[PDB]
């Protein structure tokens, strides 16, 4: 009887927290283009389901069909327009960094830039411009992993009163390539090659590496995503740079060339290459989840803007060009003058309507900011609207809600698929009929117009000679990292080259890094059975960049602060933990900003030795190593001697140590340590019988990150 | 200067001189595996060698590195024609992914029947064992968009295009013989249930979340396709090694009128394996791309897929002998009451050219029968026949799908139909029928000529929207599969349900499900209950239990490993080595696979060449760091004293033997190889260790315990050890 009503039309009710759409968890978190979104949010609470006519339906579990066996009939509108609308859901996801996730937030500038620039966002401090941001991998499609090994975008969309302005930028300073033409060339060759679509999300395939080969300018962003720069650790704990050299014109028409920055509040911080790829196996939603929970816990991304500004007669006084996208400036040189600061406070309601169908273009720029020549940047203003048309649909993308400007944006255009305004006044310009409504602005009163640059040249398809420098600053940028930060590059190579299947790609590869270091070269080369001629070993070595050999701000952890705040610890317990050790273990936690979770073999409810139950985060074997920063095991006689029979929680111990993380050990706990194959304890191996004084020791080591000392005997150890 | 050079246009050759193999296109691996249906494909292929670079309108381009700007430090001008093109294209290269079962791979083959099928249907592609039928199959998983990893648990689909001469037929097919719903209005419910959460889009390639153990714990109609894609079928090992159906019961008709009705079946010649769940998710890590690699190099090494066709028949007069009904999708048609008729074979010998071209633009729908085959009342199937013409409207660009190359069929296709999006085929006549000005050609075509007819099945009933009561039994098929399953398989169904409900934040939901469980049995209930935590009643554990199915309370061809074959051919074998490795050693190895047709890799600490104690150099497959143990069947260590000395100090090569051992896999060691073992924190040796000191011996020893394909006996053991 209540089996036959599954199969029946269901009119009754059928109903620590679960990650929820923004509106539900942070609706006081709020800004002008939330408030744009709201007429566009459905209430389905007390709602009959209807089709997309306004029609009830009656039952949502059957087809029309003759006779309760019988055929289903072609009468059926219910039905035919239920599965239309489903087998229509799908629209072609982005030809690049078609993996991502965005949210909402605001930006404040700190104080007026009008000495530099007239754009409004710029201008009052007391303006909360709302942004939108979204995140990307850029090879991998719309289902491959978070925490790959790739360049990561970053585009925000900043809502302003002057018009929308869009900020596309990557989590490196340089890119991969100097002209817009070769950039299908460059995507094709890292795209999973095009016979068997392998691989995904990874360069590690031989088109890749032969176009590198072939083309030293990219050698300088390779050496970026080789570096742990290509696996953050988290999208809140990664630097963002828009790359080109753009332009800033203030009220005088003075011209400053200017380069953007993200620099974040929570630190820089990366995965390592072994943590990473068993995380794309055990979480591959790891960066999307972490930034929605992250919003959700109220630990903000928060990320200053910084400017690198540069006299326009200062443009020649550098060894590289700055309209060059794979050179960088070096903050020694020239510093970043941190100019504002955005906050992410809202996670959307509905991903596909906000972060799916969200189009960003570098072209969309506002009155204040202009482009430079940087023959890179001049080939993507073309690219983003184009590529628009056919992603969403037509070329009314811009009326999608959450493309909408937030100021008016009163034109002569019309038609088109989608076109939702509805238009009564003259369709041309100049017109009489409306008395030439809508009308073109004055410069003086913030219309759009272009800095009169000189242009003297010939017409030609040819390189700047400024722009052949391949070496230099893949050589500054070695020259820069620590010795754990140079290994981990080696690795990266390593480890990708060693998946080319032609040899002769391997080779070549290396043989341009024998243009960069020597030493570099020779330990990839070593890595892969490959010996390096004596000419080769003796290859010129490129001379320091306006007397600079080492810039300390392109080191990740010599160059930049890490922060204990809003990191993760995973609790290993089972039933008879230490019910106190939990709670000081957790407070203390809470003091430094630390998020602890409870894994235990099951989930629910564990109950202490004490006999008060404890709620579980999740089981050990659902949430491995990898998803935390560091481990602590709490006392409890019964819950260690339950650890110690489960071949999980042995290897949780045995994999924190050998991605180089803080182990907390307290009391019998460390009985757990000594039965496994593991070294002796060194400094990130915390022993104590206090639990408080054990987790504050704990937490003062997890400051440090890693222990990169360990690396050494970690790759000795079985796990 | 050459650094210089690399930025100005390329005149010359790239490749290296004179002075394990890649996979390629299939056309330039396989040329000589043949069909109709690749013939018709070779008019649309292309050889760029010795041509010029181009625009699409056929204009050599001189310089491909330089925008055309004012000066070489100038502004892109916009009448660089050249530039917009080429980014033009690129911009626009994307197109929808597949609803459902957008992450697949596709190979082309040949389908032969074995004896002519007219006593059952006029088919024509089942008359004539002489013919060969070109096929194209697409596999697939269910959930996950274009990047999702091949290993996810899921179901996974096998469709499957006939190149017939009377038309191409689709046969669009899972790998578990049941389905979750019953009636196609549910389907949106159901995907979206199961697809990643609406407001963050998490998780991927997962049923592993709340509203899809919602959905179900609302549809007890779901539980016997849940039993299945729970058990270690939704993690299969290879799709050369899982089994096919097309779910619904179909009708075929002969020459005479006559009715029977019919459910498809793909029988693996290779049998039937399946990962472990553990093995699976670290496999999705260290190679999304596992199954599409997989197969794309069984066909380059010539282990080519081979499937058997097989029909369970029922007649007209049959159709309601059974405690279930053969129109509901959530019923399986147990083999011991209807068995399986081997009927004809398919073989998959060539790879695709281009991905994009053959594999993600091929369109199959259920719809596409040819005459001899018709439709049941399943209203699930009846439902299917409307989604997959209308989803290629959009996926593919509008109604002339049909002609893209991998679409078209190897028959004539004349009719009146014209124009629509990319129209390429010109026609010259009369656009309508019946017409004089061409004296009605094309023309409609009797049924004794061949032209497809409907067989008039009585149709009586009120237009109504109401389930069957023949449809509310959801619960006795679970049950027997349940029972059919050993103790191990039925473990593994049960931290299949744990697992998944582990990750369900809403703890209603959790407890719903086992709930559920507790009408298909009550140690299943119980045990899913004790790993959530879960306090099961007394009312709960006195809950009724379905009867027997016609009297069978288990069926053996319901259980993977106790009802069907495992093959040890095509299986891949680790071989750890570094320098120093006894050489003698690698080959007599190497020659007693090659007997047994199993592939030895060599993974060593580096790639390129090591040297064996002997002075000679063995050219290695890949890094043991780069290629772990969860990618092979089985792993063997030989012997060398400094080899092992090199490897008892590589964290990886001692995990590798661990790993090895906890995902009850065959190991194999050789003289001091053992020496290796005995440090780690392992056991005595169990059945599934092998140790020898003599190779060849060891071998010969090793591959015959490969033919158990797991060491079951070893899996409480497993547990205690260190991952
Ligand atoms: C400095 C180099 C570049 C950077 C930092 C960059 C950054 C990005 C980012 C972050 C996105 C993702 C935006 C989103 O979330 O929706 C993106 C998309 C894209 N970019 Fe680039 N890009 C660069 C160069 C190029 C070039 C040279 C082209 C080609 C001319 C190109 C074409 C595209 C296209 C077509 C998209 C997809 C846009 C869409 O579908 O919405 N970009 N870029
Ligand atoms: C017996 C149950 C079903 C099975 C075995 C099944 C099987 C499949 C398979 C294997 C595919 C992938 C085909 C490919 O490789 O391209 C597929 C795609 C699809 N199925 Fe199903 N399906 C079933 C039920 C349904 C239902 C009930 C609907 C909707 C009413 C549906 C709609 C679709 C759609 C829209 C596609 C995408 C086809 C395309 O894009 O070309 N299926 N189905």
């Amino acid at each position: 009887n209540k089996a036959i009503s599954t199969v029946e039309p269901h009119y009754e009710d059928t109903a620590v927290e679960p990650m929820m759409p923004g509106s539900d968890k942070t609706p006081k978190n709020r800004n002008e283009k939330l408030t744009q979104l709201d007429k566009f949010r459905f209430a389905p609470q007390g709602e009959s389901l209807r089709t997309n006519q306004g029609v009830k339906i009656s039952d949502n579990q059957n087809s029309l069909k003759s006779g309760a066996r019988g055929s289903t009939l072609l009468e059926d509108f219910i039905l035919r327009e239920k599965i239309t609308h489903f087998d229509h859901e799908r629209i072609p996801e982005r030809v690049v960094h078609a993996r991502g996730t965005g949210a909402h937030g605001y930006f404040q500038v700190y104080e007026s830039l009008a000495s530099y620039t007239t754009a409004e966002f710029l201008q009052d401090p007391s303006v909360k411009t709302p942004v939108f941001v979204r995140f990307s991998t850029v090879q991998g499609s719309r289902g491959s992993a978070d925490t790959v090994r790739d360049i990561r975008g970053w585009a925000t969309k900043f809502y302003t009163k002057e018009g929308t302005f869009d900020l596309v930028g990557n989590n490196t300073p340089v890119f991969f390539i100097q002209d817009a033409i070769k950039f299908p060339d460059f995507v094709h060759a890292v795209k999973p090659e095009p016979h068997n679509e392998i691989p995904q999300g990874q360069s590690a395939h031989d088109t890749f590496w032969d176009y590198i080969s072939l083309q030293p300018e990219t050698l300088h962003n390779v050496m970026w995503v080789m570096s742990d720069r290509g696996i953050p650790r988290s999208y809140r704990m990664m630097e963002g740079f828009g790359i080109h050299t753009y332009k800033m014109i203030n009220a005088e028409g003075q011209c400053h060339f200017i380069r953007f920055h993200w620099k974040p509040v929570y630190g820089v911080s990366s995965l390592i290459w072994d943590e990473a790829q068993l995380l794309t196996g055990c979480d591959p939603d790891f960066h999307r989840r972490e930034l929605w929970e992250s919003i959700e816990a109220g630990d903000y991304p928060e990320y200053e803007l910084g400017l690198q500004i540069i006299p326009e007669e200062d443009e020649h006084k550098f060894d590289f060009d700055i309209l060059d996208p794979t050179k960088l400036i070096p903050e020694s040189l020239v510093p970043v003058h941190l100019v504002g600061k955005m906050v992410l406070n809202r996670n959307p309601d509905n991903y596909f309507s906000e972060t799916e169908q969200v189009a960003f273009c570098p072209g969309n720029i506002v009155p204040g900011i202009d482009f430079s020549d940087d023959p890179l940047l001049q080939g993507r203003l073309f690219s983003y609207i184009d590529t628009q048309i056919s992603r969403l649909g037509g070329v009314n993308f811009h009326e999608i809600p959450i493309n909408k400007p937030i100021c008016p944006f009163h034109n002569h255009q019309r038609d088109g698929m989608h076109r939702m305004s509805i238009s009564g006044t003259a369709n041309y310009e100049p017109n009489s009929i409306n008395n030439n409504w809508p009308r073109e602005a004055p410069p003086t009163e913030g219309g759009f117009t272009t800095y009169p640059q000189p242009v003297n040249g010939y017409k030609s398809r040819k390189r700047s000679s400024t722009f052949i420098d391949f070496y230099s600053q893949p050589r500054l940028f070695w020259l820069s990292q620590t010795k754990v930060e140079q290994n981990h590059i080696v690795g990266g190579f390593s480890f990708e080259l060693g998946k080319v299947v032609r040899p002769w790609i391997r080779e070549r590869v290396v043989n341009q890094l024998t243009y960069i270091d020597h030493q570099l070269a020779q330990s990839v080369a070593d890595n892969l059975g490959i010996k390096l001629s004596q000419e080769q070993l003796k290859h010129p070595l490129p001379g320091p960049i306006n007397g600079l050999s080492k810039d300390r701000s392109l080191s990740m952890y010599d160059g930049h602060h890490q922060i204990l705040k809003s990191r993760q610890v995973a609790i290993l317990a089972a039933d008879g933990v230490c019910g106190d050790a939990i709670d000081n273990i957790m407070k203390t936690l809470k003091k430094y900003g630390v998020h602890g979770k409870i894994f235990a073999p099951h989930v629910g409810r564990i109950t202490s030795l004490q006999g008060n139950e404890i709620e579980v985060n999740g089981t050990i074997e659902g949430n491995p190593s990898v998803m935390v920063d560091a481990v602590i095991i709490p006392d409890g006689e019964d819950s260690i001697d339950s650890l110690m029979k489960n071949g999980n929680a042995k290897h949780y111990v045995i994999q924190a140590f050998k991605h180089l993380k803080a182990i907390g050990l307290q009391g019998k706990a460390f009985k757990l340590y000594d039965a496994l194959p593991l070294p002796k304890p060194d400094e990130g191996i915390v022993v104590g019988d206090k639990a408080a004084d054990l987790a504050e020791a704990f937490c003062n080591v997890m400051r440090g990150h890693r222990i990169w000392s360990r690396e050494s005997v970690a790759q000795e150890i079985a796990g």
